[PDB]
């Protein structure tokens, strides 16, 4: 009726697995022509396997964020074939981690934008890192990142705001992803006795926010880092 | 047999202060989820209109008399609402030295009612509360420190409420508004709009709808594994 | 000897961390206020104020009741002075922080009409040291927005209004808990230890200070890194 | 009583002019031994003048934090003759991401590089000073950077802590520098309506906070961003 992103082209970066695909899954259901990318041509031929066995519209995709030709050019096919993609969703020692992160962020982002400032309308959507169990260090480093990404998302928010493109971010708690499920007894069962809710996430749980924030209806939201988590948070 | 699946049919919300802009935007936006949908005021006069609202817009449903600072009223009106239609299981809320006795109250009455309906999401093991924040509501100076002042109220209320209540698959969550378009803000001076707008990155007011729409989303079962969590919705421009 | 000639009020100065803020004022020239719930306190209070040479006097306060406010400053406006300096430290998650705030408030209030005659003043609010995690967060919300707000409704009148959120205090209730539990938390401690109160006061000392006169509506972190929301 | 920083190394850089001085001379005050930066050595020679007519013991020096070879120089030059700096700040402060990005990658190089040293003393501060408020563009800055402090900060303490050496961040507010001195008359008091206190802040109250955090009696304090700013908070 009204969460329809019908006749718009999204791009879901790193949509061959878990939260990724899922939100590729969930742009697609909400009626959006969907660009999923992998690193690697095996994994940009799965996305689409899994696109039109969903009867989703659009293609797989190889694309490098670190690399500045990768994207020029990724842009570029994607452009000419498809059209230009107006919602944009980017998936995926702390200092350098962090560093690299937010200079993709930027580097795609930035890409994206001309397009976007010409239709005067636009939806950057970025994901936060999932919380993992690598002890002392893991808690550092999810925090700088979260706290990356919120500040980021909201600064790049104020710059293109006067062309009715929100950029918000998501910020996932302990989610079930094939990388959760296979860590520790221990670290799983203290870290669910962290979370209010006694579970983890879907993947899907992620996915629908993101259609959410993709709507129309979320057009006044932006600058915004949603967290879900079911109450666990770290700060 | 009516028999529903991925939207809020057959499930009766509570929004409170529903006669008009935001909140009646909320009542509507739930009914068109397929809600069965109880807006309160705090007269007979408004009850009333919300109800023609209500059916106007074809929305099942019943506008209702409640006071929110008294506890009979509250334990009255749950009452009522449970046997004609059935226990709500989504429930929304909705010059500076004020600061604290306003925050105070607010406060309170989210906690009151909060509490009653909790009785009922628990048998059901089930619950979205949803607590509205206050809309930017002067200029001055003294407007930036009360709309502040509560909007820390709530991130901090909500959340603690969301943690004693978790266990019970309940979420708890706030919408934070930014400068919506209301009475107060269709008559101001020329130059203090701008001014403000200037300071909003998308250039214009929210609509009441746009706060809906996003009460609308925490009420379904997306969004499930949302909780604690205050959604700021106001074109980018943050204030504490 | 930076506060000399300031009268200072610290509520709860019986034990711990509120008696080590106590004599860190005095010990900077303050005159100093400690007060108690009880009378056996407040006269405790006195022997260690004299104990360490501290200039004051210990006296009996409950905060939650107006007329004892109304009275105790009362009476220490005639004996001693006005107090300039003043410092806070004295399901079930709600009322705790209600109570606390609206006494954070009336307190506040009542002191204000001195420190405005006067234009200037301090105020220092102290915060507290599963369920454990959700009161700490949410009083620890409450101080940090509570405080912010009456910084702002007193600023014009160069009185500020700071918060101070301890940590993992070495107190009598934290020293005394299993070995496990002890380590378990160090090793979310950063720094690897307990606070001392004497670390809280030092704070507390220097907000009170002239220097940190530009430093209003603010909570400073005294945790060793450990942050919890 | 007695709380000072005699026989301690001071490491301001930054301290020719208004914040970085005052640091400077209330370091010196509390009996620092205080080596003052600048990017010049015009700047250098002003800094050592200043610290002599206010018997201050220590020395001016040059030094470009953005670039490795100037730091490990000037950090090598700093040990042989005075001693190894355990008190070290770091005073500095569309294009939004690029500033940020760059500060940080200073904040970084610099840091890691005064630790080594504050690590065989099991003993250290590192004292972080934001930017100044100067009145759109300029919010979307001031709190970009201010963000990226905060985090930074705190995550650099987390990583440091074992070693009995705290990290902070200090965040000015609008203060009375040469560059706010001569903005306009309307956009003062305007400013002013904006501030709680009804001043600028001097140099000197960002000073004595500085050396608050550098006392023996601040030392259970880290990661955090002290505020100050007159009441005046933005986000
Ligand atoms: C002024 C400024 C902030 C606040 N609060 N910020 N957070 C809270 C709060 C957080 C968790 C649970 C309850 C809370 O409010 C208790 C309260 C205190 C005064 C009135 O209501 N209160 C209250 C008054
Ligand atoms: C560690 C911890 C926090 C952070 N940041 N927190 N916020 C930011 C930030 C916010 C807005 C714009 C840019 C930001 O950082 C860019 C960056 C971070 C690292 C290298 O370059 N970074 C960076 C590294």
């Amino acid at each position: 009726q009204s969460m329809s992103l019908q006749g718009k082209v999204a791009l879901v970066t790193g949509a061959s697995r878990g939260i990724g695909q899922a939100i590729a899954l969930e742009l697609g259901r909400l009626g959006a022509v969907v660009i999923g990318t992998a690193t690697s041509a095996s994994g940009a031929e799965k996305i689409a396997e899994t696109l039109k066995a969903n009867g989703v519209e659009g293609a797989g995709l190889v694309l490098d964020v670190s690399s500045d030709e990768s994207v020029a050019a990724t842009l570029e096919h994607i452009q000419q074939h498809l059209g230009q993609p107006l919602i944009v969703v980017n998936n995926a020692e702390w200092f350098d981690v962090v560093n690299t992160n937010l200079n993709s962020l930027y580097r795609l982002s930035k890409a994206v934008l001309r397009g976007m400032t010409k239709a005067r309308w636009g939806r950057i959507i970025n994901i936060g890192s999932v919380v993992g169990a690598m002890g002392n260090a893991g808690q550092t480093n999810y925090a700088a990142a979260k706290a990356g990404l919120e500040g980021f998302t909201r600064a790049l928010a104020r710059e293109v705001g006067s062309r009715a493109i929100t950029v918000n971010a998501v910020a996932p708690g302990f989610i079930d992803t094939d990388m959760t499920r296979e860590l520790p007894e221990a670290q799983r069962e203290a870290l669910l006795g962290q979370i209010p809710l006694g579970r983890l996430g879907q993947a899907e749980e992620i996915a629908k926010v993101v259609g959410f924030l993709a709507s129309d209806g979320a057009a006044y939201v932006t600058g915004a880092t949603v967290p879900v988590n079911g109450g666990m948070y770290m700060s």
